[PDB]
């Protein structure tokens, strides 16, 4: 499977869930999973059995969201982290005053990069941690995530489909090993 499993941190603050849910309404293949006690280990194996072969964790920052963190799903075992976003900043889809895509299934995500900048490197990120593409389809349906260089670690992002701003708009920086 290649959906992607959208949780948080244990006992998350309300715009920790606010944001998961914009989120995973906004990217092709992801869905919102309520956290609850479970370990990575068990997150794992929740992914399996809904055909999602990564998890993205929402950590928080003193109760907005803080940091991305998204594993890849090989099995069973507790999944490697293999890519981390900082999250500076975030305005839901409901604050920007615009929607979320109208989505039927099989759309994929398009991750492209405006400038030459840093948002090169968070375009390749997206593709690793979301399956994203870089090429977008002939045909198919398709959200592409815009990507803005703010300064040389830090990028903006909004999500477009059929020609319209979607979900959440984000402000990220790069960790200390943003892909590992």
């Amino acid at each position: 499977g290649y959906r992607i499993l959208v949780t948080t941190s244990r006992r998350p603050s309300p715009r920790i869930r606010s944001f998961v849910k914009d989120l995973s309404a906004t990217i092709p293949g992801a869905f919102r999973f309520t956290r609850g006690h479970y370990s990575m280990e068990e997150l794992a194996r929740e992914a399996i059995i809904r055909g999602a072969d990564r998890i993205v964790v929402v950590g928080e920052r003193r109760g907005n969201p803080g940091i991305i963190r998204v594993y890849a799903v090989e099995g069973p075992e507790r999944p490697d982290n293999i890519v981390s976003f900082i999250v500076k900043g975030v305005s839901l889809s409901r604050e920007r005053r615009w929607g979320l895509p109208s989505l039927r299934g099989g759309e994929v995500l398009v991750a492209r990069p405006l400038d030459s900048g840093v948002a090169v490197e968070f375009a390749d990120a997206f593709v690793i941690a979301f399956h994203a593409r870089l090429k977008p389809p002939e045909a198919a349906g398709y959200v592409e995530a815009v990507i803005e260089s703010l300064d040389a670690r830090t990028v903006a992002v909004t999500f477009r489909y059929g020609g319209a701003p979607v979900g959440p708009m984000l402000r990220l920086g790069k960790p200390a090993e943003m892909v590992k």
